[PDB]
């Protein structure tokens, strides 16, 4: 089997991609942020504080003939950004693009932070890390791409996303037309849970390739791309008048700038962001200081090739025995 479906950024600045995916019998189709740095599908719901709801549309496990309960389970979890979200279990068919998984965990929220409440356009999360750190107590639940894997035509999903436009994720093949070139792929490690890979190095604009490796996560769902401090410093440093701004939490440029395109390797291949895509725009509505889109990963704890660096390419994830990650230009 295969799957194919359409995500689409939520707002003009790519903050996050929404994907359609069809929950229960009849289906209830829901808006999801597929998220490569994690590993828990779990929806706002009938079962959602009520005032913790502001426009998401819900699944109600009642209507559908397909959920069951799943007895006893509860899940928690927390983001790498302070936002978190709680609730019970149950398992129903989700379907993707036209791909079917039945009995899947789906975690329906009780309790979500105010940042998930102030987001209207993100119906909940569908996790495509490794099932390792899916948080459903007593039992561990797989995820979506775990379940479908062996029915699969062949064990890998593909992230296409696209900058100020719609992408595709797709599920068991890999489709030859969505980029150019070859695709470079690169070892993981999944001691972490996380699609952790080791990049061999940057460039800054049109200056010259600094090889040295750069461990870090592939992750649809972070927005931007995060690297040492070295690394950013040496970016943004091309950028006249660009400063790390404590008060606003991170690198700012003056939004009259063009910004230089930034490189990073995937072995002898390399990947370029260009300047466009690093520009996220006023820090508040009407200010003339924008927001960066590389900043540090100091205090996060590891480096995060997130939205920012993906969408510069088409982004195999391999889920072989031995998984590895594929990246090619697009």
């Amino acid at each position: 089997s295969t799957g194919s479906a359409t995500t689409t950024p939520i707002d003009s600045l790519d903050d996050a991609y929404i994907t359609p995916v069809q929950i229960g019998t009849p289906a209830q189709t829901l808006n999801l942020d597929f998220d490569t740095g994690s590993s828990d599908l779990w929806v706002f719901s009938s079962e959602t504080t009520a005032s913790e709801v502001d426009g998401q549309t819900i699944y109600t496990p009642s209507k559908s003939t397909t959920a069951k309960l799943l007895s006893g389970a509860t899940w928690s979890i927390s983001y790498g950004d302070g936002s978190s979200s709680s609730g019970d279990v149950y398992t129903d068919t989700v379907s993707v693009g036209g791909l079917t998984v039945t009995g899947q965990a789906v975690e329906s929220a009780k309790k979500v932070s105010s940042s998930f409440t102030e987001d209207s356009t993100i119906d909940g999360l569908l996790g495509l890390a490794f099932s390792t750190l899916n948080t459903v107590s007593p039992t561990q639940q797989k995820t979506f791409f775990d379940n479908a894997k062996a029915s699969l035509d062949s064990p890998v999903f593909t992230a296409d996303l696209g900058y100020h436009a719609p992408g595709t994720y797709n599920f068991g093949f890999i489709d030859t037309t969505a980029y150019t070139g070859s695709i470079t792929y690169t070892a993981v490690s999944t001691k972490q849970g996380f699609w952790e890979w080791t990049s061999t190095g940057y460039a800054v604009g049109s200056g010259t390739f600094k090889s040295t490796s750069i461990d870090g996560i592939a992750d649809t769902g972070t927005t931007l791309l995060y690297l040492p401090a070295t690394v950013v410093s040496a970016y943004w440093a091309q950028v006249s008048g660009a400063k790390s701004s404590s008060s606003v939490g991170g690198y700012v440029f003056p939004c009259s700038a063009t910004l230089p395109s930034f490189t990073f390797g995937v072995g002898s291949a390399r990947i370029v962001i260009p300047g466009d895509y690093i520009d996220f725009g006023p820090i508040s509505t009407g200010s003339s200081s924008c927001f960066g889109g590389i900043q540090s990963s100091a205090g996060i704890g590891i480096n995060i090739f997130g939205d920012v660096a993906l969408k510069a390419a088409f982004v195999v994830f391999n889920g072989a025995t031995t998984p590895t990650l594929g990246f090619a230009s697009k």
